[PDB]
């Protein structure tokens, strides 16, 4: 008998049919089978198990029936409509072209969005085997965790990347290359997917492989209803208990979200939510009780005391500081810049981020007081004779430095003039020589975020109108949007 | 590219221009190619579902495909301004217009400038500056 | 005895504070000096280098740089 049979045998098995490969098997296979189990005999004997599991032929008859799908996404994702719209087209667009092409996309936004879930459920809808590839420091293992061809590999991230295109190049990615195992291999079929955050990090070569969709946030309705129809269910089922075990008022699940999340996704929210979960439980096993009803008042007695302030309801105005809507990699946020007098020279040194992007525009709202001067109440003997502090803290991305231009000029003026800048205004603008007022981006992430720590005036560029229109319902109505073109517009409404 | 035919989608003469001036300011087409496929896409969804065998982009349709305007075309809501010039400049990415901008503040003959450092520019700078020195 | 607790030994310092720091292994009463030498607006701090610190630093600084 002898195990030269029990593996053998399965080898010529209706799996595995490439011959471009049945070779190096039989090959490495009729080796040394002579003599026992030798330190030698171990190392070879198992390359060849690995090698047959590896999928040929199993493919997963894609079903491809859009009236489902698009409304199996609505069944696991609450709002997400314009990017489902876009997940249908890739479908649509797949039916016909029956062999996967080149553009593969990648999902873009704030953590905590569903940019994974959406890809599971994607492929959900495919019936393609799914798996996640995570990329924060290899294909090669991917397969076999799926022993079926025809998959979905999710890219997690890739942008924690300190290269690899050759398994995408649509012209390449037929013919798949692996050292320490090297052979041909095809991924025709392989529904390719991608996460990400700081579109920077990716290698502009593959930002042009790929084509991308943005996942965007959430207005508070929104989140609040993901919370009620998913969120919640979900958790209290996977803490095992009832629906009747345990319910929270609309008014509680708000409150959980103004004062225990400022994040754009709903991770920090689930987090929260479980917590609960988890307290309820306790509950049902001891009391026994077949009910626990959470509302604004109980909060407290679960996920403990307030952990963020909304609301300017708490503080109070402040003087050569402005809080300006900034475009962080994580969404919309209120990074407050300052500025400080101490007598000296007409030098100014601005702290934080180093920014070479920041003093251009810096020694401009400068350069701007430096004219309009009695006009704005300010002894024009001042850049003479005194010394400028700024704080730009971190968190603007690239693009959007500029976008603090507006900014530094209030706070700088605020400060010079003993004024006030009104707590109550999140601003941003990009400012010029002239006094003049520049287009800014991404004032939808900008103003939902500045919805989100509750403000009530949001100044922002004039050029910028048209693109209040997609601004979600929700927020538009919270907020009153002073538009501006020159500096003094800005001033007039952001100081008192 | 997106698999579907010829007699499947077309888009008059009058929309690719449009898509061009209002959704594209490159010198090459490669953004023009992406709001093409944009496009391509869109049509392809409707092909799978509604499967009508047709879809005709035309000058009116467009926003019902690749968005809103995305670029000015013209001199309409742009109006004239002080000591602020726009120049044709040489980028490495085709013609572009950038704006040069003067600010007046009171002290000395002095003359800082901004944006790049430039040493190149000083000299060219502190010579248009030289001349207006003369004929005053 | 081991350490000592509290202030029968200890008495009063200048520029030099006891600031509350949370150690891997807890409360520790780590103290901050600083110290004063002739010379340009420039101040080098030393211990950990710090590029976390510097920020923090030349604000204290650029506090009492106006409030003088
Ligand atoms: N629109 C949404 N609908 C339902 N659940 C969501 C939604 N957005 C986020 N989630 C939560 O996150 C999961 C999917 O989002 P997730 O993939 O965690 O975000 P990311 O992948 O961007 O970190 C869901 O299972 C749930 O945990």
């Amino acid at each position: 008998t002898g195990e030269v049979q029990t593996l053998t045998e399965k080898i010529e098995e209706a799996g595995m049919p490439d011959h471009v490969k049945e070779t190096a098997l039989k090959e490495l296979n009729r080796y040394e089978k002579i003599p026992s189990s030798s330190a030698e005999s171990s190392v070879i004997r198992n390359y060849i198990d690995w090698l047959v599991a590896l999928p040929w032929t199993d493919e997963t008859d894609d079903k491809l029936d859009l009236k489902e799908a698009g409304r199996l996404l609505d069944e696991e994702h609450h709002g997400l409509e314009k990017v489902k719209e876009r997940i249908l087209e890739y479908l649509a667009v797949q039916k016909l072209t029956k062999s996967l092409k080149g553009p593969i996309l990648c999902l873009a936004g704030p953590p905590g969005v569903g940019k994974t879930s959406l890809a599971k459920s994607i492929a959900k809808s495919l019936g393609r085997k799914f798996v996640r590839i995570s990329l924060g420091g290899r294909i090669i293992q991917g397969m076999k965790k799926a022993g079926k061809l025809n998959p979905v590999f999710l890219l997690d991230e890739i942008d924690k990347m300190s290269a690899m295109l050759e398994v995408l190049d649509p012209e390449q990615n037929s013919s798949f290359s692996d050292h320490y195992i090297e052979e041909t291999f095809d991924l025709s079929k392989v529904l390719f997917i991608a996460t990400a955050n700081n579109l920077a990090t990716i290698p502009g070569p593959l930002r042009d492989r790929m084509e991308i969709i943005n996942i965007a946030g959430y207005t508070e309705i929104e989140k609040l209803e993901i919370v009620k129809d998913h969120l919640l269910p979900k958790q209290i089922k996977e803490h095992g208990l009832k629906k009747s075990n345990l319910q929270l008022r609309d008014q509680a699940i708000l409150d959980i979200i103004r004062y225990y999340t400022r994040e754009a996704g709903v991770r920090s929210l689930e987090r929260q939510l479980a917590a609960i979960c988890r307290k309820a439980a306790k509950a049902i096993v001891a009391e026994e009780r077949k009910r626990i009803t959470v509302t604004e008042k109980n909060l407290q007695d679960f996920i403990g005391k307030r952990i963020f302030r909304y609301g300017q309801a708490e503080t109070e105005d402040q003087v050569g500081v402005v809080t300006g809507l900034a475009y962080t990699t994580v969404g919309g946020d209120t990074l407050s810049i300052e500025v400080s007098l101490s007598p000296g020279k007409g030098k100014l040194i601005l702290t934080g981020k180093l920014g070479d992007v920041m003093r251009e525009s810096a020694q401009a709202a400068f350069s701007y007081v430096r004219s309009k001067t009695e006009e704005l109440g300010i002894e024009p003997d001042f850049h003479e004779k005194y010394d400028i502090h700024i704080h730009v803290p971190e968190g603007a991305v690239p693009k959007d430095g500029p976008a603090a231009g507006i900014t530094m000029a209030t706070a700088l003026v605020s400060a010079l003039t003993g004024r006030a800048v009104s707590r109550e205004v999140g601003m941003t603008g990009e400012i010029t020589l002239r006094g003049r007022v520049l287009p800014i981006g991404g004032l939808k992430e900008k103003a939902l975020g500045a919805h989100r720590a509750g403000l009530t005036t949001i100044i922002a560029p004039k050029d910028n109108e048209k693109d209040i229109e997609d601004i979600p319902e929700s927020v538009r109505e919270g907020l009153t949007f002073i538009l501006a073109s020159h500096l003094d517009e800005v001033l007039e409404h952001a100081l008192v």
